[PDB]
């Protein structure tokens, strides 16, 4: 059984001074439709979402923030506009504190689903995005870190050393998922993303190869960082067969939460990347072959309303048990994606002796 979360409240988050700003609230109604109209939808069972709580979101943010985005629901538009501009790339709604929840307490019901055995994997068609979010912040349209919190959700109903994977395909770093996991060898996080030298956003360094981890978490932050190239499934597929496979093998989690953006989509407006849907179902395919299968597909980023519909609809198909699609004839790497990945290679073949 594929379980599957979606609920429209997530569309009231909205940006009330730029209607058209890309993170829109049919992104998750299309991608809905998409599994209606491919007849996906009646072949999952229907998980409901819910609202996080405040304890649950302190597994991973502090108090402070908490407090200041919860108080945004009863802020009016100046309160709104002046708050959401203090941050790095936010807007800001009376309903965005309750569709983060939301969002969060939709993956802690699918992740249950799947630990407890009521489905053997899942998606979750959610927004507002998590991703960025720190600890202590917000950041590039992410309130809440929805996969980290799902990660310490999963271990807080299974045991504290549950070993989970997170594998963050969007495009851009998962800044925040990084920082909060950094020093932890329980949540292994592998990263591919648009880095261009630390000029793509997020725009740190700290997305860089050499970002392996600290203290108990040396070894368990991968980065797979991109520059000077339109990539695309074939170096997604290298990357994968080099780099995330044998590393998530050789880590054997028991869970694996999927940063499923679909901003590296082809047609995407901000990636400038060509992964095909095809491209995204056998990531899809490859990853089910861990953790018996225990995978939870969360939405992240991705802006072409029909490539993110098409592309998160043809990983639920993968999840349901269809045959993968067959990819285009793969070109060469571009020569800058193979020194990425030897690059990933070199820094991480210490911690993990399958790359060796
Ligand atoms: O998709 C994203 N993150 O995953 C973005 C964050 C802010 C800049 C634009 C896109
Ligand atoms: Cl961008
Ligand atoms: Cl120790
Ligand atoms: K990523
Ligand atoms: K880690
Ligand atoms: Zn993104």
């Amino acid at each position: 059984i594929t379980g599957l979360v979606y609920d429209q409240r997530m569309m009231l988050h909205h940006n009330m001074w730029d209607s058209h700003h890309p993170e829109l609230p049919q992104r998750i109604s299309r991608i809905f439709s998409r599994h209606e109209e491919l007849r996906l939808l009646s072949r999952c069972h229907r998980i409901p979402a819910r609202l996080a709580t405040e304890e649950e979101l302190a597994l991973c943010h502090s108090s402070k923030h908490i407090s200041i985005i919860k108080s945004s629901e009863h802020m009016k538009p100046r309160d709104l506009n002046r708050l959401g501009d203090e941050y790095n790339s936010i807007f800001i709604s009376n309903e965005s504190y309750t569709c983060a929840l939301l969002a969060a307490g939709s993956c802690f019901n699918s992740a249950q689903a799947i630990l407890t055995g009521q489905v053997r994997n899942a998606v979750a068609i959610v927004r507002p995005p998590g991703h960025h979010a720190e600890k202590d912040t917000a950041c590039g349209f992410c309130f809440f870190n929805t996969a980290a919190l799902t990660a310490r959700y999963a271990q807080s109903i299974t045991r504290e050393s549950l070993r989970v994977l997170i594998v963050d395909w969007d495009v851009h770093h998962g800044n925040g998922t990084q920082h909060i996991f950094e020093e932890d060898d329980s949540v292994l996080y592998i990263s591919l993303h648009r880095y261009e030298d630390g000029a793509f956003f997020p725009n740190s360094e700290d997305a860089n190869y050499d970002k392996v981890g600290l203290g108990k978490g040396r070894g368990y932050n991968v980065n797979i960082p991109w520059n000077g190239g339109k990539m695309g499934d074939p170096e997604y597929m290298a990357a994968f067969h080099h780099l995330v496979m044998p590393i998530a093998r050789e880590f054997a989690p028991e869970l694996v939460l999927v940063s499923a953006g679909f901003d590296a989509a082809r047609g995407d407006p901000l990636g400038g990347f060509q992964v095909t849907p095809e491209g995204y179902a056998h990531l899809t395919h490859q990853l089910m072959s861990l953790a018996a299968g225990r995978v939870l597909i969360i939405l992240e980023g991705g802006y072409n309303l029909t490539s993110i519909s098409e592309s998160m609809s043809m990983c639920t198909s993968m999840l349901l048990g269809d045959s993968p699609p067959s990819l285009d004839h793969l070109t060469p790497l571009k020569t800058s994606a193979t020194v990425s990945i030897n690059n990933v290679l070199r820094a991480h073949a210490p911690f993990w002796s399958s790359l060796r």
